[PDB]
């Protein structure tokens, strides 16, 4: 089997932005998620080789990890900060999408996903 190549994290022709809102969600949500106990699955593409997921990315067609972007953000790759949220919130639906319910992966990603709901429920304005 292969992987396909990982999500881009640089792009020198896509115009980048450091904002308020973009430090917010590498300082407080990223640096949340990542400390957690459940975040070693999220922290890496998935490699459907080593998992013996062969169809992984024949359902996951638009795949994201924090990993990504947490480059992304150091990068500063984005414009803006809903361009990360979709990210993140990408990453979470894959997840929903890919397992059953009530899966020890599902329960994981809920949880960093109540704590992600709740840092940007306080996004600073601007
Ligand atoms: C996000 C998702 O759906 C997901 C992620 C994993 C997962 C991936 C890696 C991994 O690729 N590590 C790379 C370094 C080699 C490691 C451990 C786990 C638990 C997973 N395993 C089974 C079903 C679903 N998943």
């Amino acid at each position: 089997s292969m992987n396909p190549p990982p999500p881009e994290t640089s792009n020198p022709n896509k115009p980048k932005r450091q904002t308020n809102q973009l430090q917010y969600l590498l300082r407080v949500v990223l640096k949340t998620l990542w400390k957690h106990q459940f975040a070693w699955p999220f922290q890496q593409p998935v490699d459907a080789v080593k998992l013996n997921l062969p169809d992984y990315y024949k359902i996951i067609k638009t795949p994201m990890d924090m990993g990504t972007i947490k480059k992304r953000l150091e990068n500063n790759y984005y414009w803006n900060a809903q361009e990360c949220i979709q990210d993140f919130n990408t990453m979470f639906t894959n997840c929903y999408i890919y397992n059953k319910p009530g899966d020890d992966i599902v329960l994981m990603a809920e949880a960093l996903e109540k704590l992600f709901l709740q840092k940007i429920n306080e996004l600073p304005t601007e």
